[PDB]
Formats: structure tokens, sequence, C-alpha cells
């Protein structure tokens, strides 16, 4: 067979329970980082520089309340979604560059029918095709269901781009989101205990579009303190400056290789 599979985890959009989706979240993080390598308490991503193939994605399988599966594909250098199998058939994203291309090869092998993409699933372009920004697009565990299900109906004709981009903004933000920060998650576990189903609001966004930011300073602050005030925005858009790695300790989980780790802080 392939040699070696990627772990899979595991999660269905039927017993709608806070704990379930905590379990979720909570593996896919331990899934993606041995644990090791902390940067200020923050765990950091495995850098792609040296990590091999076999030690490059996740899979998480995703099973509908009508009883459908979908396997998606998350890069471990940085929870990224490359693409899914919708049961034989598998769609990847238009990637990037040559190496990422070369790595794809490796996901699915075993597919009837491979497919790759146009465009990248990238916010910026994804938003494009969905005709709709993360902030007109719903969360939880409603919006998920469909999404799920629209995933798996790509293969049978039934389509839409629109939806289908929609579809996967959902699925990134509250899986792969989700798992970069803990207040993501909370947010998520929030709506599905009341069975909300809204938009994520602007300190959602925020966090979101300031994840690579954070891990750079979290990385290169001496001692905890920020070289430079980060500006990030609160729940009624109004921007609040953060100053010190200590506030992102509840609210960040995960963050991306930057540079050299230090004299091996970590013990
Ligand atoms: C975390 C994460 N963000 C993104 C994104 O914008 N696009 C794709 N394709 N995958 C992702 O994974």
């Amino acid at each position: 067979i392939f040699p070696k599979q990627y772990p899979i985890i595991n999660f269905t959009t039927a017993g709608a329970t806070v704990q379930s989706y905590t379990n979720f979240i909570r593996a896919v993080r331990g899934r993606l980082t041995t644990g090791a390598d902390v940067r200020h308490e923050i765990p950091v991503l495995p850098n792609r520089v040296g990590l091999p193939i076999n030690q490059r994605f996740i899979l998480v399988e995703l099973s509908n309340h009508a009883e459908l599966s979908v396997t998606l594909a998350l890069d471990v250098t940085n929870a990224y979604v490359v693409g899914y199998r919708a049961g034989n058939s598998a769609y990847f994203f238009h990637p990037d560059n040559q190496e990422d291309a070369e790595a794809i090869t490796h996901l699915f092998t075993d597919v009837q029918n491979r497919y790759t993409f146009a465009f990248g699933g990238n916010y910026d372009r994804l938003e494009q095709l969905a005709g709709n920004l993360r902030e007109n697009i719903e969360l939880g565990n409603g919006p998920l269901e469909e999404a799920i299900s629209a995933l798996y109906y790509y293969s049978t004709g039934g389509t839409q781009l629109p939806t289908l981009a929609r579809s996967f903004i959902i699925c990134i933000q509250m899986i792969s989101e989700a798992a970069r920060f803990q207040y993501i998650e909370g947010e998520m576990r929030t709506r599905i205990r009341y069975n909300r189903r809204s938009a994520p609001d602007p300190s959602v966004i925020t966090l979101e579009n300031s994840w690579g930011r954070l891990s750079t300073a979290i990385q290169e602050s001496n001692q905890g303190a920020f070289a430079s005030p980060i500006q990030l925005q609160r729940r009624n858009g109004s921007k609040f400056s953060v100053y010190d790695v200590s506030i992102l300790i509840p609210i960040i989980a995960l963050m991306v290789y930057r540079c050299a780790p230090p004299p091996s802080s970590q013990f």
C-alpha cells in the first residue's frame, strides 16, 4: 500500500455536543505537532524545510448526519487545507509552487478519479468564487453539515462553484482556524451548544488575518515583550493593541515556524 498513511481523525455532524467538538479539535492539535518546540510556552509547527513527505499531511474524516464521508487533507506545517476526497474522487487546490505540487502527489493516491482546481483555496481567491466574504458566510454545526454534503456532491454534478468555495471556507475556519486559535474553537463551541449558526465577528476575522504575523512576533519577542504593538480587532470592530505574549496565551494555540529556535528553551 502507500508508504505509510497519514493519521486520520473522525468527526460527525450528528451528536452536536460541545465536548465532542472540543475532543475533535484537541485531537487535531496534538496530531499536528509532537508537543516539543515551544516559543515562550506556545507550541510551534514543524519546519517544512526538513519535513519529509511522510510527515507532511494529516487527514480529517467528516461524517454527515445522512451518512456521508469526506476526508480533508491538512498540511502539518500550517494546518493548510490542500484538498479532499469525496468517496473515490479527489480534488486538490492549485499549488503555489513546485515543491508543494510534488508534495501533493501523495494524498489519496488510491482514488479512481483525481482532480486539481485552477484556483487556490486561499481566502482571497476562495471568497471571489463564493461571491461572499467570510463575514457573510455563517459558521456552526448547521453550516458545517451543509458544507460536508456539498463537497461530497461535487463529483455527481450538482456542484455550483460558488457554493463549493463557500463550503470550503466553512470547513477551513471550523477545523483549521479553530485549531490555530483556542478563541475560535470556543466560538464554535458556543454556537454548537445553543444550536446557534452565525457569521464570524471582527475579532475572529482579524485573528485569522493575523495568525502568521502573531507567530512571527511571538517568536522574535525578547522575553515575551513585543517589539511593536500589534493592533488586533475587538468583537465590535474597535481595534485594540496587544503588547505581550501573555495576552495571547489563552488565544493562540499553534504557531508556524518562523526563525530558528533559541537555545532550545523547551525542557
Ligand atoms: C488554515 C487554512 N487557511 C486556508 C486558506 O485560506 N485556504 C486553504 N486552502 N486552506 C487553508 O487552511
